[PDB]
């Protein structure tokens, strides 16, 4: 638990200065892919401008004797891209891996100034972020990177669930989190179906035709308590990936229970799955009208106001100010998001 | 939190001795109404007969050019009616509005000896009832009140949600959480359709037309909320439920609350009344049992036995509380006084 | 919490090294049998053969008047007994009971060197663990009990909950947790039909007959359990299902525990034990991606990956947990034999 | 720290009330015997007679061979024993020890209505006091023991320094805490000459020459005291060793004194007249606390005496310094006047 | 301790943002006043002029006929005095007294706008702050104070000591620490001879004519744990009174003590301590000199400099320029110290 006047301090001379707050952008998607296939690396420029994030992979569905080719195959591929409006993440190896060393390392040094937020697999506590934070800072420091590299959290353990809080508030850099079904599933010993996700047999089994069965969501728990957490720190919760790609019907309702408990977001695993992801996170549109009333009634965010018999202040109002902002993004790429949004 | 032997002690001087437990007294319902409205006032003497709890309400659906009458107005009524067995509460506006000083300072001195629980919305930290603690002791002091003025805190933000546990023992005034559904929604980023309830698109899509079964979006909520506020002796209440025309709806949403360990729900309209009422009371069965128990343990000292159960100190005192508690309501239900025997 | 190079010290002198780890066996099912019974104690040494767990019942449901025997009567058929591969538990009486202290002195100091594991009932906080654990380390050095005694908390009350993770990093005795749902649900407030089900009148109300789609009360309780449980490197356990006849609920039940991570259940009856062995059974899919993790990791050290996944220390040493545990059972159940290759 | 409506409860059903504040009575000399010794034992009823508080040793300088001796005789002369006002504590083996659970359970059985104060040795985390609170509720609701035996914790080593407000803090039972040099100093690596004393060559030199002495023990007293006071407990400074060097131990008695502490050891007779000097309550303190209570007539309302108002701790405090001073008063003369009582 | 994005927000509508660091400015001196007194209140414009703070007191020494008196009295010379360049703080009662409320009140609604710091006393744990800085918000906005009052906390029970680390990051508004020698003494059950001062009878006696007695300081141990919890938050700690007035010799040691070991100021509670105060809690030459290099070499504040082998960081420049802005202020009031300084 830093102090509150050294917490927003940078970590090394020269290191830009940390942020207040989450930079505002489209974030319904984070699609990954591997950089060390040259095929997937030709289409990269097209596929960024479908999705409102990039992210690429070096760590799960990546062979050990293509770490490096991924490694340099993702530098290959930013130095040349031009993402625009696109966001650009890399989810690195494990902390313990013998290649996450060169991965933030070379990658900061290459490729960092286009480099928006890392991910970070298996995060158990704030020692993790410690170390990552105060690496990234004389990284950045070293190279003159000018914006600070916000750091995402995996959460693949039982550990990384109840430290949660101390993980969410161990620094600045924080983004987020990202669930993931398959890694957290086989560290508590839930047996799940469908590369995490569920299980047909989790239900209630009704007094005494037959006995009525009602299925129930194993993630419930899970997801409500990340929300909590990352929402009160002024982070962003995300659902990690919904490795059955082809159940395109079971992958657009576990997004939608996600969405539904205030999740930012989803990955996609392949081109199936990002008009899913884009379509489900997308903000409601009633709730973007409410918040256009409330920018309306506060200019400033200054004052007292009351709309629809409720108070208004600073919360509210940067709150409202920061899903306009979002909704006029997402207008801005999608037409029929424009006209409904009246962004 | 503060040390044991400081914690019960008056935060100042000519304050009344603060409470050791909760008061034990039927609050299965706490009904809301506007004390700007005359109409609405008037009607006050006869609906308090109706209800377990009032509570007045200065803060949200009351206009800002409305809160000087609507602090006046509560004012007014309460220092004109007996309200009887009937719990006296009152919601004053936020700790960072322009109201609250004058809310809560001007409700004490005026009608703070006929006033129980004040709730405070928006209850982030124990920093907010550090606060409140102290202003209400200062207050009570000056203007010699009898019983000390209980805290409920009203659960509206994430940060409200994890911080639970230094809010719930943060003070001996404090009464309990109330779910504020629509506000914590909205805090979260929870997608809700209308005020109290769930979404019906959330649910478990089966295996492969495929089944939907759908789930609750409160029960983690619910579960946390009554865990906490149990273990530092508090309770737990269901806040209001926005759709007065669906009763169907305020039944079940209710009942959940009440499986789950609440103690009452909150009442906007009279159809609510008598829903949150039924729900609400303590279970037949359960109470039969205490009886047993206050009888196997008359002074509640020793040990005993009671269906293979041991008998302890913390059993006894529980079953004191349902007892006691189902006797104020068989006082004015006579067929609950039927079932509980009395 | 105590410092990381005392937490594994004897806490007295002549008393067994502490673990550093759960030693691996099957637990699948804890059968419970009343000691002060005579025919029941006759049999016990068939009993035992059937079941994984074997645990001795001082607590619920014996008598005051039979408290004496029912230790005494434990003593006489663990010394009687060779339980071989069966593990043997104990569940005490209550920590503020007047039997709980000749309990656990007397069990230790006839059979403590066949004594695996104590249940201590209603464990609400760190220094319920802390008293036990150096109780039992005095009782240990004082008749040489080679294999240390390990503690197995009974989840009661909500304060417990509020606690789990305290009560868990307490002591390296602790062996994990067990739910108490009719003591549980009864300190939360919480209704149900069933001691160890959920409750009917529980769900979701569709909107507009509208459809009742029914809830799992103990979704909250199981997930957070095995989060604390497995951080902590212990082992969460369902607890009683109080509906004997009931197979296919208490199948049902068994079943969602062991799909959100628990380790096994109690039997309160014959009929239960096979029910629990069937459900908590590891799965099979498991064991199969396990030994793969085994057979490309020799020693453990080095980095591999299987199926995309990157294997490390925790990963292996965990796979050998679940191998270990598979060819246990593989050893007393052909079928299992088969189907886990071992 | 357990949660404030479960902490003044009995850990045993039968077990007497936690209490709410310490009792308070005259506690300026603690003094030692070894019970093992028959010649000791005979002389203890008029012994008790000159002491605040006697206490029974089973711990240091008690053979192996001789710890049941110990804990017999202990029993056999506080049954033979009418101790008056004066106060019985016992010091029993260590927890780790294979003598502490038969030390605590055959004395609470045998003698548990006469007994006070255990001390408990080498007190370093809350672990500690949650056992012997748990075990001595157990003992006290099976042999109906009417008052709570309280709790001492003795600081033998650098963690229980540390984990002093986390010990302080831990249960009701809490009395305070007794300073033990030698082992502290061991455990600590510290020099010291003597055993509750500091060392000549701890100083600072003068520039370019004098050597200025310095308290080794001011940290360790000072922290001990502010953790003590602030949860209601009291300090106390330890043993000290030099029995002969009368003049240094009243000095080490007298600095403890002078930083809050409200006793002192004895290991000899010539001990206890120099701690009861020591630690009497200051004449001027006792006199301002009888305008307080006069001024305050049942200690409610809002007072203000020498331009310093009075709220209710002040006027607590006031009563403890006052009825403190009236017990001592009850058997030192020369002190009844001296106060006034 | 609340989250580091909550931390620096205003507790109300209308109140104004709390300050991010200590505003620098002289003081050595806090000069305390009884304003129920009438010819004390005639002189203040002039007494002003001589002193780095001005307190009011409302508390010890207050009769309580006087209450109401003393709080008139200080809301009208304040009003009527234009204070310059002298800070301007207030000892309210305490906050279980029948006069809090009132004092605290009635002083923001009619001079906020001139008052600096508030005096607490008997601050024993971070709930009290708590309480204060929400109703000085509360307060502040209802009365459109420009400037946040800050909270300096006295010192006077054992609890206070103990609890002093939660008390130092309680809030924002936290200007400091003042010891209540007196007051603390009397909760410890400590024994001195005089307010502030120590006991002759406590010391070392030299081993075995007559065996010489070294005298130790009673206040070590206090002061040194109070300066490390004040720097590490960025506050800033004060001795307090001495009150042996006649005693000359024995005040400007007892400040000098406090001086050494890094206390800002003290209290002065005649004229006569005045000067005593200000020659030695002003800011040492040596450090002034040396902290100018600093500033000299690099200006701006980034970088990495070196000066006599030690590397210069954004800390230290940070620390460098609050001491010569803190000199160069004093050196405004005396020529000889604007001479050693050079400001």
């Amino acid at each position: 638990r830093k102090l509150a006047h050294n917490f927003y301090k940078p970590l090394a001379i020269g290191a830009p200065e940390p942020i207040r707050e989450l930079p505002v952008r489209p974030e319904r998607v984070v699609h990954f892919f591997p950089p060390h296939v040259e095929k997937i690396r030709a289409r990269i420029p097209e596929v960024a401008k479908q999705v409102d994030v990039l992210c690429g992979n070096l760590e799960d569905a990546i062979p050990m004797d293509a770490k490096e080719a991924a490694r340099n195959g993702f530098i290959e591929v930013v130095k040349a891209t031009d993402f625009g409006d696109t966001a650009l993440w890399v989810r690195v190896n494990a902390l313990n891996s013998p290649w996450v060393l060169d991965d933030i390392a070379e990658i900061v040094a290459a490729v960092g100034n286009k480099l928006d937020v890392i991910m970070i697999p298996k995060v158990e506590g704030p020692w993790d972020i410690h170390f990552v934070d105060q690496y990234l800072a004389l990284l950045e420091a070293r190279h003159q990177i000018k914006k600070p590299i916000l750091i995402h959290a995996l959460l693949e353990t039982a550990q990384g669930m109840v430290n949660l809080e101390e993980i969410a508030g161990a620094s600045p850099r924080m983004h987020g989190f990202s669930l993931g079904p398959a890694d957290l599933a086989a560290s508590r010993g839930m047996k799940t179906t469908r590369v995490g996700g569920g299980h047909p047999f989790y239900g209630v089994l009704a007094d005494p035709a037959e006995r009525p069965f009602y299925q129930q969501d194993l993630w419930h728990y899970t997801i409500a308590r990340m929300v909590d957490v990352a929402v009160a720190h002024g982070l962003r919760a995300f659902y990690g990936p919904f490795g059955d790609i082809k159940d395109e019907a079971a992958c657009e309702a576990q997004f939608r229970n996600a969405f539904l408990l205030g999740c930012t977001g989803a990955w996609s695993l392949a081109p199936n799955q990002i008009p899913i992801a884009k379509r489900v996170f997308s903000p409601d549109v009633n709730e973007v009208l409410f918040a256009k009333r409330i920018l309306e009634a506060m200019p400033d965010g200054s004052g007292v106001a009351m709309i629809d018999g409720k108070m208004q202040d600073d919360a509210t109002w940067k709150q409202a100010k920061v899903i306009v902002d979002l909704a006029r993004m997402i207008a801005k790429k999608d037409p029929d998001l424009a006209q409904a949004y009246g962004l």
